[PDB]
């Protein structure tokens, strides 16, 4: 039995893509949204980007309950890791989230060094960070651009065991921009997880730039990832981080168990596009308007078992695909109903109270004829 | 080198899952759209639905392009089977699609009938229709609910070789809803591909209900699929067909060679948007308002270099990062520019020079404010 944990980012990577970034009191309104969801962990900011940042992470974390991981992202250095652990050091169960590139291109052409440097700097980093957080405490440490690292992908593995030994607990494998596809990025997950084995827990975050962010997350699953990092309502840089609510789903109906919340997707995501003034597409997955909907028949019980993976109701929201006897449905309804009842009717009978349905619907409006009335229409 | 053809079903898939159906000039429309982004073939409707589906499949079957592979999508029945043919006979190249069921639960607890009556349908079926369009048309077989068919997946082998032998030349592998993970549906496709070999071009048809249709169909094409199915603006069944965008893009990116006109991706969008009403959300990879922005900055050509996938121009877009003066970016900029000219300025002066960009902006309106000018300013 595979054990997943969501670990939330939605007021991190979230929050720093948005036009209009949150006040405390939003923060505050989302952070409660995320334990409602009843997420694993929540990461509540970069708190060395300034003294507000700074200042909402030392809230939140205090505000954070009892054996709820919260994170804060650092940079690699130790007056800002040093910073951090201020910021986070009163949370019940603070956790240190160190990052550093891996990727070729940003070691040979961004920071311009050696491989042997860079071991060095990870190693230094995370070692430092033990020193000031104790033993009990757990230490992540992300590899930049990992989804980037092809051409010195063995590095990598020694990159991450080096981490490891120095005392990182997790493991966060991002696809920092998506490039490619799910299994080229889930075969290099496999290979880490290959080395790595039980001596960390393997954590993945991908982001959306060609619409695979949430496949990429959910097979990183099936070759040894147990912690996905996900935003509310695909929030974060560009396109976005990986989407809480369909990885959530997706593993669900997979037959994974995890912690989530299901049926506060929908109330959560609504609140959150009220937040944001990003409104929720009438065809977005699990959330939109619209994907409940069997409207191709007009063309020509069954629908909602054979079509429909979960029902709406699993994930907050109320069904809207009421039988209803006032449109392109409602003249074949009128016969339906009388077929139930043994009332006979001609063509033109069903076509004359047809009109009569749509008629007493604009006057007292709107639309809300009742079978009972229909059938006393009718006889 | 893999072959690979994009099928567009807007027309048909997309089409009878709108809140408002197209007329026929809007069809037309939309096909011409079609044949501008250059898709490899476009199904043009379900000609046996009604009278007017009918007459839009004979319209766009003269209009079509010589060369251009026309289909239309029929039931297995013959009378069906021959509406279907009148309807787009008169294209330069017509391709007959036919679809039957193949999942366990269809068999077993809808069609309620043995396995040898599926065959002997589906064998009855592509026979007839090759008996009155010839040798030289394309015949596609669909196995609907195919994604589906776990319990009964063996039987699926010899569903899809009886409808070659029977004359299919291109078996469709719907995952007409979609129900669990890329990898699952991916290794029923290679399976399939194992049998198959030469004898038949596999095509694939995912939807979006978990949100990973293109991270479906983008791998199935590396386990030998040569056609997929897709749908501009994600349009279709519920969170709708596989995006087209997305589809092109990641194959592009990852190597592959496809003949669409990747530069009209956004002037489609845009207007496929206009056309049903549903707007772009601004965080939809490719053509998403927000997509190409870098924001995450203003917390504390690289951004361009080391996060980006491909190029707004690319996708037909303008490239609209244009660095101002006049936000929480302005300050900085001007102390770029002053240090690129040699004028040096206190940090007071810079606060001052930024208070003169935004004033100018707002008389004749607004924020337009040009390097030269504001380097007349400080000195
Ligand atoms: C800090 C890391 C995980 C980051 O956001 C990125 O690489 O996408
Ligand atoms: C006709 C077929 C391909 C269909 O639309 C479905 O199975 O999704
Ligand atoms: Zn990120
Ligand atoms: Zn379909």
């Amino acid at each position: 039995p595979k054990t997943i944990h969501i670990q939330d980012v939605t007021l991190r990577d979230g929050n720093q893509a948005l036009k209009r970034p949150w006040t405390i009191d939003e923060k505050i309104e989302v952070f409660d949204l995320l334990v409602e969801l009843n997420v694993d962990g929540i990461e509540v900011g970069f708190p060395s980007s300034n003294e507000t940042e700074f200042h909402t992470c030392q809230v939140l974390s205090k505000r954070a309950p009892k054996g709820k991981p919260i994170a804060a992202l650092s940079r690699a250095n130790q007056n800002e890791i040093a910073v951090t652990w201020e910021a986070i050091q009163k949370a019940d169960c603070p956790r240190m989230h160190i990052v550093y590139p891996v990727s070729d291109f940003s070691i040979k052409h961004v920071l311009k060094i050696s491989e042997k440097e860079v071991l060095q700097k990870i190693r230094n980093s995370i070692s430092f960070a033990r020193s000031i957080v104790g033993p009990g405490i757990e230490i992540q440490f992300s590899g930049e651009h990992f989804g980037d690292a092809i051409e010195n992908f063995a590095f990598t593995k020694e990159a991450f065991l080096t981490a490891i030994e120095a005392g990182a607990n997790i493991i966060n494998l991002p696809n920092t921009v998506e490039r490619y596809r799910p299994m080229v990025f889930v075969n290099m997950v496999k290979e880490i997880k290959d080395v790595v084995k039980d001596k960390a827990i393997i954590s993945i975050h991908t982001h959306n730039d060609l619409g695979m962010a949430t496949a990429t997350s959910v097979e990183s699953v099936y070759v040894g990832a147990e912690q996905i990092e996900v935003a509310l309502n695909g929030l974060g840089e560009r396109a976005g981080n990986t989407n809480l609510y369909e990885t959530a789903i997706a593993l669900h109906q997979n037959g994974e168990n995890l912690n989530i919340n299901f049926q506060r997707i929908y109330p959560t995501a609504k609140r959150i596009s009220e937040l944001t003034g990003i409104p929720i597409g009438e065809k977005t997955p699990i959330i939109g308007e619209d994907i409940f909907s069997h409207r191709s028949g007009i063309h020509q019980h069954q629908s909602k078992g054979a079509y429909r993976t979960f029902s709406p109701e699993f994930v907050g929201r109320m069904d809207k695909e009421t039988i209803s006897f006032t449109n392109q449905s409602g003249h074949k309804a009128i016969e339906f109903l009388l077929h139930q009842r043994g009332i006979q009717v001609s063509k033109e009978g069903i076509h004359h109270l047809f009109s009569l349905a749509k008629s007493i619907s604009s006057r007292e409006n709107n639309r809300e004829i009742t079978e009972a009335e229909l059938v006393a229409l009718s006889q």
